């Protein structure tokens, strides 16, 4: 008849919200907790967690947009759940993601999301201005115009930006290439993507050395395979490579 338990913390990333809650009357003996979000516009709440941990990693939340949360307790020899705690808003922080600027071999667009292969030559991978992508995040990118393909096309995620190389097929990296090809670490995978084409996009999904579990989706195909990294689940750079003029991408 009072809540056993309160939103403690509300943790907003550029790719979800940790909640974590905590038991506020001592002589409640919890079994279960259950924790359930919505948009603020929706009429209706969703479990997201049911279990006997006080903290949550909500990934699934779109950017620029609030959510409610609200969480509640069940006792051991008690099936009914306790009244919930006050309900708590939150929103993902908003970090842009860009390429960088003033790489030659490449045009941006002006508000730096399109990057345009050039006639220049270049010195590697166009990365992203900075390490903007955060776990949880989904990352698309679309392809908007095609040159010729080459071996050392790349698209895809990595902890370091690294002048040397030639391609994101590399250690501590994972990319598509334009055949479709897949490389975690440097190492193609068997299995393969469709090719793109203009029009396609190419999402990253990645979720908590370190043992990351990675989906990359593009032409209504998926691989998921585990990314062994040395570096946490910081941030990461993303990047891009294409040796052959024409070739375009916008990241959103």
């Amino acid at each position: 008849s009072r809540p056993p338990v309160q939103i403690e913390e509300l943790i907003e990333k550029p790719g979800g919200i940790i909640v974590r809650w905590c038991k506020v009357d001592d002589d409640f003996t919890a079994q279960d907790y259950r924790l359930q979000f919505r948009k603020c516009t929706a009429n209706h709440f969703e479990d997201v967690y049911v279990g006997s941990e006080t903290e949550f990693i909500v990934l699934h939340i779109d950017p620029n947009v609030d959510y409610q949360f609200r969480v509640c307790a069940r006792g051991d020899g008690r099936q009914e759940w306790s009244p919930w705690s006050v309900p708590q808003t939150g929103h993902s922080t908003l970090v842009p993601h860009e390429w960088t600027t003033g790489f030659e071999g490449y045009s941006l667009s002006s508000r730096r999301n399109i990057a345009l292969r050039n006639d220049a030559e270049s010195s590697g991978v166009l990365y992203s201005s900075a390490p903007t992508y955060f776990c949880g995040q989904t990352l698309t990118f679309r392809v908007e115009t095609v040159g010729q393909p080459d071996r050392r096309d790349s698209i895809g995620v990595c902890a370091e930006r690294q002048n040397g190389y030639e391609s994101l097929q590399r250690d501590q990296a994972v990319c598509i290439s334009t055949n479709g090809a897949v490389f975690v670490n440097g190492k193609e995978m068997t299995n393969q993507l469709p090719a793109v084409t203009s029009g396609s996009t190419v999402t990253f999904d990645i979720e908590a050395n370190a043992k990351l579990r990675v989906t990359i989706s593009s032409n209504n195909r998926e691989v998921v395979f585990d990314w062994l990294l040395e570096q946490a689940c910081g941030p990461l750079y993303f990047g891009c490579s294409f040796f052959y003029p024409g070739w375009k991408v916008l990241v959103f």
